[PDB]
């Protein structure tokens, strides 16, 4: 009895949501159709289909472009409704081969592509015009996901729920604010952020930092505490922090910063030192590649006190003032080699980059923890911690029914640490093992973030979060890696591991990324 | 067909050499006997026996104490001779179970413990009084090793070849000098170091650094280039290096250092910054735990130009002056937190620690490379590189015939780097997997260094080289990991990996060791 009647329903005018990337939103709005380019929902042919969700906020998080990193460009969410009655069939989390057999399908054709079988429809349809499969394989969310037959999905009426592609590189600002709207009235840990307008934050922080560095009298005194380009220490960076807090423009934040109510001088100073060390990387560029470096420096949230700032009565001002101070501090501390860049343009880029990162962090900080901290055989390194969800997750089955496999890894940090999750390195083999990017995600505090996976095809592949992910004890994350297996004989994996890459390491101009490695067992038994 | 006639011989008054640690040398000298404490040559009962070598210089390298790290204490080498005739039986590198069956021994008893079987003696002895097995499983050296039956070994006459246990913490000075004597008259790259007296180097470097730091006029001028305890930079450290080199006491090295003939100012300056950062570790201590930190900081050899200094005509003076400058430079750059340590005592401890390390490094520098640089699936991290010797090495067989297994890993650095090989973390299981320390070693430039292995018994084990090993492209090393497997049912390995730990990493007072990890395949098949 593979059907789960308690979750299966028959719905009239069935409506669900689908998030589309900038390149695909316009084609999706004009009609749902199997794309010729891409994976068509799954690298496993059995599960190829149109994927929707009952959570329009979760669909909004799948509008981020994965063309670039921190591009700020988003697509939009479509509301898709069927004519007539639809059967949402819930089934057990089993392999497609087993599902095909227990539901009376042909084993030699894809499972989802057969949801419109005449015989299958009569037996399980409950009289409905079609059947849409509720997603068997799990997700960290309390949301429900649906897999549609590609030919059936052509019958959907498509409408715009929300779109961000007309905002250009400010689209993800609106996506972040729209997703957070699930926390707003009509929940002690769930914070509504409606009092923060990201356009206000960017414009006010740009004005505030401009007024400060245009005060030549004040800026010269800032040269006594620290001279731009010289080696910055925690003592120098802390004094530079408090010298900046003395300016009239930071009066709303001075008290709360000095007391620990919003952040701490020691947290911003430690982040400033780490930002200056990270920019000694010859490949880095503070003016033209600001996001690349700031994205891999730990503790940006605590350098802003963002978890504190979003609960303050004067929220927008506190956030503007905390971001402004951190931008001015980083610009004063960043190493100078050769001709120094224009300080005003440097502060502008630093403020812009900080806001690009704070938006995503503020969304995660407004949500209570949802992911387990317990793992099997955790690995730790420089604050970074990764472990297997359960014993069963530390496995890869390349035999028996071939197809979609899953691996769940617990991602966290040591107490007081905030580690960027940059990417995961996984094993692939062009003959029999594929990474399944569209179906890979990371769950943190109820937010589901898609993964963008690329091929080195030296039997290695890299997967990166399409949105910045920072790991802490208070915000543990679960990485859901999806693989696809196909039929082979005598195939093997010489490196059965998963690498977790974090913050940048710098030792005497030499650069690497913080890494932890987990090892799994490869099962080649085609018995089960 | 297991017998190798081309390598088997029949010898009268067969003599070989055995290196004993400080704790065991005196009991070995009075007679050879199976020790009640320890592994008795091998954690595998089949291979338990007395182990000797035909190379007395390699035996000297197995006299170092493994009680402590960089203790400077060594035991000695005994020359052991049998009465009458001995047959050295060379056999193929096979498992003891296969050897026992093919040689007509009982399969239910230890192999080496059966070398005095009457039938075995008659068939394979060639008329000799005993049979001594040449070590089947390999080693990187061109030396020959012999495995003796423990009851047979009681017949050996024991003499002293050389001993170092009367030198206290200076035994390894003489052991290093005695081992290098294999390069001395009676190949361009093999360097004889007979012109260096390590006791002179310590005495002269202590005198030289004292004369400098007792020069208040000169020392005050050194506070302008750098003030003790202040943030060390590469630029500041380089100027500190050149300011020290201007002193009259460094005139014999000033020219060669400035030109690159012996080291380079940038090499000494980079090491000084890294030493200063490493001593920001809250657990480190520059005065009482100097060796602990200096042992895990890359590039000590190039900070001395040791490979150049040992080829110089004025060898001892160049080496004395090179060590003196690095000690004064490091003492000037090391962070000062709280009450500062006495500057003279810090320079003293830094000079002695550098000499404690330079002796081993100079021995490796006097030898041409012998180990391959090509490996299977190398892993790299911050200059550290480790790979499997061959595809067969990336495997562990816990089934089939149980017993002694081997894993060879190629260890090197990236071009221009000198990475300390601190230790290797391996997997063990009290039920079926044991680390086999006595038979684990690392070979670098023809020198065989013993491994000391300890237990976490959380399914992990740590093995460290008993002498400092620094990895470079010009001095590749091969780590020989030895395991023992025993009979088990359903035993499994959750972490089939080997960690290789190198230099210390420093991030905002946070400390870890540079690590590279290799993964092998576990085979439980009963072939
Ligand atoms: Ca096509
Ligand atoms: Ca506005
Ligand atoms: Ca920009
Ligand atoms: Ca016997
Ligand atoms: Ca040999
Ligand atoms: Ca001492
Ligand atoms: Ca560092």
């Amino acid at each position: 009895d593979v059907v789960l009647k308690d979750q299966s329903t028959t719905v009239d005018s069935f409506t669900s949501y689908h998030g589309a990337k900038p390149e695909s939103f316009n084609a999706v709005l004009t009609g749902i159709k199997k794309p010729e380019k891409g994976s068509q929902g799954n690298n496993d042919p059995d599960w190829k289909g149109f994927y929707t969700t009952d959570n329009k906020h979760a669909a909004a998080g799948y509008t981020v472009s994965d063309e670039s990193v921190l591009s700020g460009k988003a697509g939009g969410v479509v509301r898709v409704t069927y004519p007539g009655k639809t059967r949402i069939l819930a089934v057990k989390s089993l392999s497609a081969a087993e599902l095909k057999g227990k539901l009376g399908l042909d084993s030699a054709k894809p499972l989802i592509d057969q949801l419109n079988d005449k015989s299958f429809l009569e037996k399980y349809g409950d009289g409905a015009n079609r059947v849409v499969l509720k997603m068997p394989f799990a997700d960290g969310t309390e949301d429900s996901e649906f897999i549609h037959n590609w030919k059936d999905a052509e019958q959907l009426s498509v409408e715009t729920e929300v779109r961000f592609d007309n905002l250009g590189k400010r689209g993800q600002d609106a996506m972040n604010s729209y997703m957070n709207m699930a926390n707003c009235p009509s929940s002690p840990g769930k914070i509504c952020l409606s009092k923060i307008n990201w356009k206000n934050v960017r414009e006010k922080a740009d004005a505030l930092t401009k007024k400060v560095h245009a005060d030549k009298e004040f800026m010269d005194k800032l040269s006594t505490h620290h001279q731009r380009g010289e080696a910055p220490s925690v003592e120098k960076t802390t004094a530079l922090h408090n010298a900046l807090l003395e300016h009239e423009s930071f009066s709303a934040l001075k008290g709360a910063r000095a007391s620990g109510k919003v952040g701490a001088a020691a947290s911003t100073a430690a982040w400033g030192v780490a930002v200056a060390q990270a920019f000694t990387d010859p490949k880095a560029d503070a003016l033209t590649k600001t996001a690349a470096t700031l994205s891999v420096v730990p503790g940006l949230g605590q350098a802003l006190g963002i978890a504190d700032g979003i609960k303050h009565e004067n929220t927008e001002e506190i956030v503007v003032q905390s971001i402004s101070l951190a931008g001015l501090l980083a610009a004063q501390a960043i190493p100078v080699v050769g001709e120094a860049v224009d300080f005003g343009l440097l502060v502008y880029q630093l403020v812009e980059t900080i806001v690009d990162l704070a938006t995503h962090l503020s969304s995660a900080a407004a949500n209570p923890p949802t992911e387990a901290t317990d793992s099997v055989r955790p690995a730790v390194s420089l604050g970074l911690r990764a472990g297997w969800k359960t014993e069963e997750d530390a496995k890869l089955h390349i035999g028996s029914p071939y197809g979609m496999k899953f691996q769940r890894i617990v991602l966290s940090a040591e107490e007081g640490k905030e580690i960027p999750f940059v990417r995961a390195a996984v094993a692939v083999d062009s003959k029999f093992l594929k990474i399944n990017g569209p179906r890979s995600f990371v769950v943190q505090n109820g937010i589901k973030t898609p993964m963008a996976c690329f091929e080195t095809e030296g039997n290695l592949a890299f997967c990166r979060p399409s949105r910045p992910i920072f790991l802490s004890s208070s915000s543990p994350a679960t990485l859901h890696l999806s693989y696809v297996t196909n039929e082979h004989e005598n195939g093997t994996i010489k490196n059965p591991t998963v690498d977790i890459l974090g913050q940048r390491i710098v030792e005497n101009k030499v650069i690497t990324a913080n890494k932890v490695s987990l090892v799994y067992k490869v099962d080649s038994s085609n018995t089960l």
